[PDB]
DNA sequence: AGGCCTCCAAAAAAGCCTCCTCA
DNA sequence: GAGGAGGCTTTTTTGGAGGCCTT
């Protein structure tokens, strides 16, 4: 009954790279209200994030963030998963950033917490 | 806020919306703030042969010709890209001369150009 | 484990050109 | 002669694979 993956619509903004060592600097997490909440702060500090924001999604929270330096998805997932014994948690690289972020702000998805107000819509992390 | 480049001007701009026609003389609407900016950076991107700002209802239009010719679209990207605080309109110009003309005269005013005294007719 | 990288495939964007329809 | 639609080709921007290096 817990999500096996990200919600239907978001899926195409995301990376599917199964056989690949490319690293990147934008990521998303699907998890529980509380994990998100925690991670919000944890990741911010762990990865010196250049932006981050938390969102409503099917009575679940999604985390979305940009990093000053690149990382394997594997690596972010590894950091995330250790905070997490039973609660579900899915972590993926984002390909279409502005497109992802913007969709998490237009519903079903609404914002909750967020680093800069406005988000990508208001700053170019260029 | 304006929908488009003011009523009077339209007859000289392309309002084409399905064309791959490239061409080589263009325009832009913006707040003063977000306007003088491009006046420079366009030069060094697009290698321009002329350029001219204007006062346009306490706002700021922009005019220019290029050596090689371009998709309106492509320009409008290089512009939109650098600035999407505020706003920024942009079309290509079918009637080069007749544009510059009503721009440099009333109800408008030149605020700067790259050619001292700028372009007469001849030059087209 | 978790960063580095080039390489191409293939899509997206940004050119060239003729046209057809206005006049 | 315009000015646009759009067929077609050229150039640039992607992101998955996969091959390296450091501890």
């Amino acid at each position: 009954e817990d999500p096996k993956d990200f919600p239907s619509e978001l899926l195409s903004f995301l990376s599917h790279a199964v056989f690949s060592n490319r690293t990147l600097a934008c990521f998303a997490i699907y998890t529980t209200k509380e994990k998100a909440a925690l991670l919000y702060k944890k990741i911010m500090e762990k990865y010196s994030v250049t932006f981050i924001s938390r969102h409503n999604s099917y009575n679940h929270n999604i985390l979305f963030f940009l990093t000053p330096h690149r990382h394997r998805v594997s690596a972010i997932n590894n950091y995330a998963q250790k905070l997490c014994t039973f609660s579900f948690l899915i972590c993926k690289g984002v390909n279409k950033e502005y497109l992802m972020y913007s969709a998490l702000t237009r519903d079903p998805f609404s914002v909750i917490e967020e680093s800069l107000p406005g988000g990508l819509k208001e700053h170019d992390f260029n």
